[PDB]
C-alpha cells in the first residue's frame, strides 16, 4: 500500500469489461478545485484515460491522461490542457496533484507535494456544469457488448484514496498529502469509502 | 388488414423505457428523400414525440412530434419545421407523410396520401448526416438506466408499415401509399420486416 493505507483496488487485467461507477452526494460547483491522488500504473501509453468527467455534450469535460513519458492534464475539452514531462512511469505509487482557478485562468500540477506544472489565463471564467458523470480507469466505449470497452485506453494497476476537493489546496496541504500520512487526507467533494465507488469488470479491492 | 399489411408493433403504455430499436441497412447520407406510414394515434398530448432521429452534435437532426391537433414535423433543426393545424386524429389508423429536398429547400407533409403543408427554400442546400441512431417511439434518452424516456416524449399504440425511401415520393405513390394496397410498397432504405425491428419497454408485435 501507498504510505500507511490498507484498502486499494488492484485492476488485475484491463479489458473490454473493467470499469467503475461512481454517484457523488453533492453538487459539482467549481470555479477552483484541486485532486490529489495516489497512483501505481502498470504500463502507460500514449493514450491511457485514468478517469474523466464527461457531460451528454462535453465528454472530455474533465480528463487526464499519461503519453508515454508524459501527463496530460486536459480541462473543460480536449484543445484545451496542460501537460508536464518524463515523471510517470511503470510500477511505483505517487502522488500526483494539481489546481486550478476561474479568475485569471490559473492552474498548475504538485507531484509528491511538489510542483510539476503551472500556467496562467486557460479556461479563464470556466465554470463545469453538471449533469455529467465522472468515469475511472475507461473512456466512452461499449460495455456489454461482449467486451466493447477499449482495453488499450484501459488500466491494469494498484490505486487506492479515491478523493476530491472542492476547492484549492494550499502548498502546504498539497505537500502533506504528498506525505507519508497522506491517507487519512480526503476532499469533501468525494472522499475514499465516504463516496459510493462501484467497480466492475476486474477492478478488485485489496483491503 | 389496413393499407393490406400482416404485421405490427403495439405500444400499449406511454413508458420511460418503451422505444424500439431500428438498424437501417443502408447509410442515411439523402439529399431528397420521402417516408410514409400509417398512425393510429392513441394519445395525442400537447407534445408527444413520434420518433427522434438525432446525431451527436445535432440532437434534432431529424424529428416528427405530435402536438394537441397538429403533426409538426422538423427538418434539420428546431428552425425549420412543417406543420399541420387541425387534422390529426385520435384512436384511428392515420397516415401522415412528408417529403424534402435541399435543391431550393423543398418539404412537404402528407394526411391520408393527401397533401398537408409545404415550404420552399427550408434548409436549402442542407445534407441530411448519415451514421446516426433512428430512435422510433420516442425521443432519444436512455433506457437501460431505468425509465429516462420521459414518458410525455413516449407514445402508445399500435404501429405496422414502417418505410423509408431515397427520394421524394410522387403523389401518384403517395396516393398508393395511401390506400388498402400500401403495404407491399415498402422503403429500400427501411422496408416493413426488411429493416431489423426489435419492440422494447413495453412493446410488442402484433397483427
Amino acid at each position: 500500500l501507498p504510505a500507511g493505507c490498507e484498502t486499494a483496488i488492484l485492476f488485475p487485467m484491463r479489458s473490454k469489461k473493467i470499469f467503475g461507477s461512481v454517484h457523488p452526494v453533492r453538487p459539482m460547483r467549481l470555479e477552483s478545485f484541486s485532486a490529489c491522488i495516489w497512483v501505481k500504473a502498470t504500463d502507460v501509453l500514449n493514450k491511457t484515460i485514468l478517469f474523466s468527467y464527461g457531460t451528454k455534450r462535453n465528454p472530455y469535460e474533465i480528463q487526464l491522461y499519461l503519453s508515454y513519458q508524459s501527463i496530460v492534464f486536459v480541462v473543460g475539452g480536449e484543445e484545451n490542457k496542460l501537460v508536464a514531462e518524463a515523471m510517470v512511469s511503470l510500477g511505483r505509487w505517487t502522488h500526483l496533484c494539481g489546481t486550478w482557478n476561474s479568475e485569471e485562468g490559473l492552474t498548475s500540477l504538485w507531484v509528491n507535494g511538489e510542483l510539476a506544472a503551472t500556467t496562467v489565463e486557460m479556461a479563464t471564467g470556466h465554470i463545469v456544469p453538471e449533469g455529467g458523470i465522472l468515469q475511472i480507469g475507461q473512456e466512452k466505449n461499449g460495455c456489454c457488448v461482449g467486451g466493447g470497452f477499449d482495453e488499450t485506453l484501459a488500466f491494469s494497476g494498484r490505486l487506492t484514496g479515491f478523493n476530491i476537493w472542492d476547492s484549492v489546496l494550499s502548498n502546504e496541504e498539497i505537500r502533506e498529502t504528498g506525505g507519508a500520512e497522506s491517507c487519512h487526507i480526503r476532499g469533501n467533494i468525494v472522499g475514499w469509502g465516504v463516496t459510493e465507488i462501484q467497480p466492475h469488470g476486474g477492478a478488485q479491492y485489496v483491503s
